[PDB]
């Protein structure tokens, strides 16, 4: 199946959980059963630091409650190539978007751009996405800039998802992260935590609610949807 | 506070069809009472804005749906640090009114295809922190926007952009109106069109995710990275039970 | 005046220069470049020490090496739009007097909150593309700069670029991004020797040029097809 | 059966009826321009590009239009055909045969025309793959750029504004006018001419500024990038 593989899942020696809360969501809304985060990188490259950076960001959701899945675009078939979606890999990330409650999308920044591999995710995501949360991330070999992330947030807002303001970008992501494809402690993983933090308790929020946050007026109007007893007639 | 709009016939919503209108949508979602505080931002100050006219219906309709309104009047609002320090009745009222709010709707037109001066100061002035507030973080956000031609959304577009600066939880749904001349009549009402329908579309939307918030400003602006900073060290062995039961 | 019109210290004062690499006519051999090429130059911010007006200063500080005559615009008591009833206001008429005296521009803004600021924009909402049959901005040059405490970015440029444009302005390719500024000028204002002065005397030195080739043409470059065919059979 | 095999082909689109322009009022438009502008002859050399290899592409029809109306006003116009040029996540090779011929058209224009689809709010990936093999300091530098769009829905300019930045990266001189065709599909006849509109008006002022403006700055174009930071940088 085409999901990542979360090594050392429950090691977090970047974070500090003298100040880390262990359960955001306590006091907002229920946490039970677990908030589900589907979330997707935009590199194909062995060594991307999108997927890293999106893995760590697995990490602090789990510990943060939440359940995780990390889809593996490997094999979605790009753009340009023949789109069909018939296709098992544009099923199965259907599949994971319908299942998910939330979203993190992370995209590296190739000239002022997002990737190929981040487009052919986003244009294959079924409005059936209405409701959802999301976090975009970016990254970036070079000074840290916003083109990829503001990107996504408009791409997110065209489906009708609920982008969350907090965000992470990652400048010069080639001095973060070590060897072992580990994130260094700094100020950029400190926000992911509070990305990650924020995702958690604003999707437990709203989760709950979907129906009645896309139950429009407009679309009642349309579909001739007369409220019940809002006339000083007999309904109906 | 004297620099607020007065919103004539706030009753009267003709292009409103009200055999699909929900009059309480945040009812079953979240406590509505007391009702929920908006205010209203609009980005010129022609005697015929456009933007002050969408802005308008957009606050009858939030009353319709139970909130309550302030329709900040930038009419006398400096440009940041033209007088010293920004101490000005203006800014500070402006201010106050930011905190008050526990959701927000700025509603900007274009001037040479972009946001305006008037728009933009009125955001400028609004600060991150000061003496221990944060009177945007936290709170919703609705934008919209009109312009004289086809539909633009390069100023809703930089709106979205500067309420996540701030912080704010912008909603997905947003308003541009084209030719909006062409919806506004002589007495600065909007006729029915399917631009007046987005707006009440907007306004529920903006009334739902307002109530569901609202309850939670403190809580969802407590930060990780904050907390370290501070030294705010999280003792669960003693201060979690101070924690309510969420309903 | 008010004054409305920011006063440039030690104008002759270039050390950052290398004269021995400048050309001093760089029109020269390209367009007449008498009399002065004229060139209006805005800032955008009202704060004691700007680095979006120190650096405006030393583009005019350059420019009139290059043997141009500046105009930097004060925009202290300048009013928001529709602030004064038809914005008669006078440091409205000044700035539009000053845009219709210039053959070229540069504007300068501070990147804040990834955007420019409103000082910036009230000074460009304030410029008209036609007024009582003035057109004050269209097929003028336009030379883009910004200022950041940050990391080198574009937000502000590309913004004032696509504002130029919407003006009908020439906008030269070549413009200036200071990044974290406040290490780039001294206490009394001045711009310290680096790549970031090189880039400004390039951008002035290509903003001269321009504006001596675009100038003579002006109306040309301005008469369009569609206007023509709008205004009819005269008379 | 095979005896003969081909190779010798040349990259450029042919255009029909380039001499008929029915949506033009000839009484307003001036045949010559630059004529007491700048020197017109020999005539200024443009190459268009366009953003879709689609049958009935209205990026192509609109660059077509752009190209007779050029060549009313005494511009000689090359139209590259991009359909065998590798898109961005194909190999990439500058040996190719569509690279080298593309830059040698590149090499051959004073001015350029990029004209692409805006897709959600980016340009196509077949318009970047023509971009992104123009360049390799920048030998494209001094070289105007006018640039156009179309979109199915309302008009906007996010694939004119993302083109003018490439230009600019490019250091092209990016005209003030440019086309943005709202509802393309709506705007050309069955044959695909565009009907009279306010909107084939506008793509004739941009050619005439492009063919005004590429005359004036054309003769200056080593004089213009003579930049004292080189002269610096080169010594003595
Ligand atoms: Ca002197
Ligand atoms: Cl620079
Ligand atoms: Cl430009």
């Amino acid at each position: 199946m085409r999901l990542r593989h979360l090594s050392d899942p429950d090691s977090l020696p970047a974070l500090d959980k003298s100040f880390a809360i262990e359960r955001p969501a306590l006091g907002l809304a229920p946490d039970a059963p677990p908030v589900r985060i589907l979330l997707l990188y935009g590199s194909l490259r062995a060594r991307s630091f999108s997927r890293l950076a999106v893995e760590e960001a697995a990490r602090l959701l789990q510990f943060f409650g939440a359940e995780t899945r990390i889809f593996d675009p490997s094999d979605l078939p790009l753009p340009d190539q023949v789109q069909s979606d018939d296709h098992p890999a544009v099923k199965e990330l259907r599949a994971l978007s319908e299942w998910s409650e939330g979203q993190v999308w992370c995209s590296p920044e190739r000239h002022g751009q997002i990737t190929s591999v981040m487009k052919a995710q986003i244009d294959h995501l079924p409005r059936p996405t209405q409701g959802r949360t999301l976090a975009v991330m970016q990254v970036s070999g070079g000074s840290q800039s916003f083109n990829a992330v503001n990107t996504l947030r408009l791409l997110g807002r065209w489906m009708r998802m609920f982008t969350i303001p907090n965000q992470s970008s990652i400048a010069k992501a080639f001095q973060e992260f070590d060897a072992a494809g580990r994130m260094k402690p700094s100020p950029y993983y400190d926000r992911i935590a509070d990305v990650m933090e924020e995702l958690v308790r604003f999707t437990a929020l709203v989760r709950p609610h979907r129906e009645a946050l896309t139950d429009r007026y407009s679309e009642r109007k349309a579909a001739g949807h007369v409220i019940d007893e809002a006339t000083d007639l007999s309904s109906i």
